[PDB]
């Protein structure tokens, strides 16, 4: 389905970009997908953009992605990627505009899951949630989760 080659696009990128950050691959859980689904689709309807409530997804990380578009599953996960340029390795650590690459080759993430949804104006909204989640600010996790690239 539609739906099952774009989770698998979103897969693969992130597995690429987990490759050459030296880290495991992540595989994909089918109920992450459905709750990043639900989220997509609340997204849809009501149009806010921001981060769901960590209450609502416990223990996940959590990426965001929208266009005026239907949006491919590379795009999303290059686009996510690219807030790398924002992330200094001598001087590890959280901040927001890296958290979209943070979240996708955190070491110790195992699993994800993603989902996209249409609003009636067509553009996408598309949501991606990680397990365990990343980027927890504690001395010595972001040095020892996220790496440099090869």
């Amino acid at each position: 389905s539609a739906s099952k080659q774009f989770h698998n696009e979103v897969l693969k990128a992130h597995n690429e970009y987990r490759q050459k950050h030296g880290v495991p691959p992540l595989k994909l859980c089918k109920d992450l997908n459905r709750e990043a689904q639900q989220y997509s689709e609340a997204l849809a309807s009501t149009r806010i953009l921001k981060a769901s409530p960590e209450s609502s997804r416990g223990q996940c990380g959590e990426n965001l992605a929208w266009a005026s578009y239907d949006q491919t599953g590379k795009e999303v996960a290059d686009r996510w990627y690219s807030a790398i340029k924002n992330y200094n390795f001598q001087q590890p650590g959280f901040t927001s505009g890296t958290k979209a690459f943070t979240a996708m080759v955190w070491k110790n993430t195992k699993k994800m899951g993603v989902g996209k949804a249409s609003a009636s104006d067509g553009s996408s909204f598309v949501v991606a949630r990680y397990f365990p989640a990343g980027g927890v600010v504690n001395e010595g996790f972001f040095e020892e989760n996220v790496l440099p690239p090869k």
